[PDB]
């Protein structure tokens, strides 16, 4: 993949916002995973929480990297989730399911040369907030 993080500074949004955990914290160029350092997102405790970045145009995506929240022993909240690519009309062009990050600070998701404008993370879990320290997106080589 290319090295430029194309998610950086892009428009981001999420299902809801709590504890001041603004969606733009996942694309601020800071992977610091300590919620107290203000670079980690947070939605409401809700069903099927989600977070999205608009790349602003259609790009050929090869890698999405998720960085989990690291403080407070709540890393497990990022489990049973999909990483979704959508085209400009917001139709799904790819989707990968993950049970867990297994303790790891991050997860690398590789997509097979998908032309997509939106990258979405979707929890499939009830009454669970979605918190991401950072989402980075890289073009196919
Ligand atoms: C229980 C409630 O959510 N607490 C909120 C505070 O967050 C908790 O603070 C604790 C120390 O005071 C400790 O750090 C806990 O780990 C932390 O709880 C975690 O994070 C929050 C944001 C939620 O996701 C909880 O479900 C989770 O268990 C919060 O404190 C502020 O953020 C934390 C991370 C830390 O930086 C702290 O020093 C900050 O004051 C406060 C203020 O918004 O609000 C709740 O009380
Ligand atoms: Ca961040
Ligand atoms: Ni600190």
């Amino acid at each position: 993949v290319e090295t430029e993080n194309i998610a950086r500074g892009k428009q981001a949004s999420q299902s809801s916002t709590a504890y001041g955990g603004a969606a733009t914290r996942a694309v601020d160029g800071n992977v610091d995973s300590d919620y107290g350092h203000h670079s980690v997102t947070h939605t409401n405790f809700e069903d099927n929480a989600w977070w999205q970045v608009d790349l602003g145009k259609t790009e050929n995506v090869g890698k999405v990297k998720l960085y989990n929240r690291g403080d407070g022993n709540v890393a497990n909240r990022l489990s049973n989730f999909d990483v979704v690519l959508l085209n400009e009309a917001k139709q799904e062009v790819a989707r990968q399911h993950f049970d867990s990050l297994n303790g790891k600070a991050e997860l690398e998701v590789f997509f097979t040369a998908k032309d997509a404008r939106y990258v979405k993370v979707e929890l499939k879990t009830k009454n669970t907030p979605l918190s991401l320290a950072e989402v980075e997106v890289f073009r196919s080589a």
